[PDB]
């Protein structure tokens, strides 16, 4: 099995001593091919990049979701919430059953008005800019997505469009995530030189948990009938066990959904706008759809569902830069991968999604081009070829929520503004376990259509 360059003792671990480890792993995959072994002191994983192998890795009878070293580190604040639980922990299937109805078609229709509330605030912010003012794209997308999960999920207003600096929750979240990613390359993690990285980590976790405390208090003291995600956390009973979630798990779910429910969607929106301004004919086509479909002062649920090409734009952004770029699996039993690589029970795999999405045998030779038309007919895509939301019963519970929000917001953006790649931005992808453009700015000229 191919393996990248080694450093003695340290095997491959120093290759992760970079601020952009996923992009480093993509370059190694380009050099070595569909599979390569990656060793660190005391741990081994196999990175997969071809649909040929990943389709086998996605066979749930043979492989289950693994908690990578990264996920074990963030389990310090995510606990046994849905994202950082093993499939076999009792709280995983319990919470899965209790929370899945919060993502039904009926539930999604119920979120729509509150999604519009935040989307209108974004559109108003940009409409109120003066001439020559820049838009800081990932920053405003993070304002939008954080506020949206807060309102729709928890009837809580972060009011991020009322701040010029990031919300304190965001600052701590980013530092906690970046600390976890930085802890993966530490050859000796208990070295005393990291003892205030460890101080800072615990302070950031307390910041997040204090916010969780307020959301729970506000719900407790609220004289308004909510039927949202938090209602189901606090009241729903698992049909199989008949049990509700306990208080400690509820706290972990709130942190999990606040983070998971906004960060990757902010990345997606930022990548989508980047590719639109870099591809003016695609932008024109999407804008024509937005103008043709969005005929009312605010979008309806059904109109968002009719934004077909906008949806294709988003899937093509997720193809090139899936914002949660890798997921981990382990072998449930001894097995052979691809007729060629024997695995023992417990062996770990890493699915490198950006490389899967560049498999030329699936997509053709032009895999670096931004062409939403690849998604004209979703049924033409082979099984396990396009996996931005993970796999099987451990796939993303929020996929439809993210895509509805992103389609709504991008539709309104395209209806209301012309965009300019004002600074000829050179793509710079920041990594914090998730992917996002850094430093991406545009200018937006209003088409002066009232809200
Ligand atoms: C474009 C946006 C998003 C992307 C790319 C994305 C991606 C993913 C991926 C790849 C996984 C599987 C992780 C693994 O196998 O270890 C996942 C799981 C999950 N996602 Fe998302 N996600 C997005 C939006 C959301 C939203 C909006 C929510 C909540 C409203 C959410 C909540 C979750 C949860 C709770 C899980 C764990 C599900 C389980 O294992 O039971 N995500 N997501
Ligand atoms: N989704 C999703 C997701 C995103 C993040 N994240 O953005 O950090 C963490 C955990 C998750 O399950
Ligand atoms: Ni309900």
């Amino acid at each position: 099995m191919p393996q990248p360059k080694t450093f003695g003792e340290l095997k491959n671990l120093p290759l992760l001593n970079t601020d952009k480890p996923v992009q480093a792993l993509m370059k190694i995959a380009d050099e070595l091919g569909e599979i390569f072994k990656f060793e660190a002191p005391g741990r081994v994983t196999r990175y997969l990049s071809s649909q040929r192998l990943i389709k086998e890795a996605c066979d749930e009878s043979r492989f289950d979701k693994n908690l990578s070293q990264a996920l074990k580190f963030v389990r310090d604040f995510f606990g046994d919430g849905l994202f950082t639980s093993w499939t076999h922990e009792k709280n995983w299937k319990k919470a899965h059953n209790i929370l899945l109805p919060s993502f039904s078609q009926q539930a999604m229709k119920g979120y729509h008005a509150m999604m519009v509330d935040i989307a209108v605030q974004l559109v108003q912010k940009w409409e109120r800019l003066n001439a020559d003012e820049h838009i800081e794209v990932p920053e405003d997308m993070t304002r939008l997505t954080l506020d949206t999960i807060g309102l729709c999920g928890f009837n809580y207003r972060f009011n991020s469009f009322y701040r010029d600096q990031p919300h304190p929750f965001i600052t701590s979240m980013v530092r906690a995530l970046d600390e976890a990613m930085n802890k993966l390359q530490r050859a000796n993690p208990d070295d005393p030189a990291y003892d205030e990285n460890k101080r800072q980590f615990q302070e950031d976790i307390k910041v997040m948990n204090d916010l969780v405390d307020k959301i729970i208090a506000d719900r407790k003291a609220s004289g308004e009938q909510s039927d949202d995600l938090l209602t189901h956390m606090l009241n729903g009973k698992d049909p199989e066990t008949g049990e509700p979630l306990d208080d400690e798990n509820i706290r972990y779910q709130i942190i999990t959904f606040l983070i998971a429910g906004h960060e990757t969607t902010s990345g997606l929106l930022s990548f989508a706008l980047y590719f639109l301004v870099k591809n003016p004919h695609v932008l024109q086509k999407a804008a024509e759809e937005a103008a043709r479909v969005l005929v009312d002062p605010v979008p309806s649920y059904k109109q968002v569902k009719q934004l077909k090409y906008v949806g294709m734009v988003l899937n093509e952004a997720l193809r090139l830069w899936p914002t949660f770029p890798a997921f981990s699996l382990y072998a449930k039993e001894d097995t052979v991968l691809g007729g060629e690589y024997p695995l023992e029970k417990g062996d770990e795999l890493m699915v490198l999604i950006p490389q899967l999405h560049r498999d030329k045998t699936i997509w053709g030779d032009d895999v670096e081009e931004f062409r939403p038309e690849r998604f004209e007919n979703p049924s033409a895509i082979p099984q396990h070829a396009f996996k931005p939301f993970g796999n099987g019963q451990r796939a993303c519970i929020g996929q439809q929520f993210a895509l509805h929000e992103a389609t709504l917001v991008l539709g309104m953006m395209l209806k209301h503004f012309d965009f300019e790649d004002h600074t000829n931005y050179e793509l710079d992808i920041k990594e914090t376990l998730t992917l996002k453009p850094e430093g991406f700015v545009v200018k937006a000229k209003s088409k002066k259509i009232p809200l």
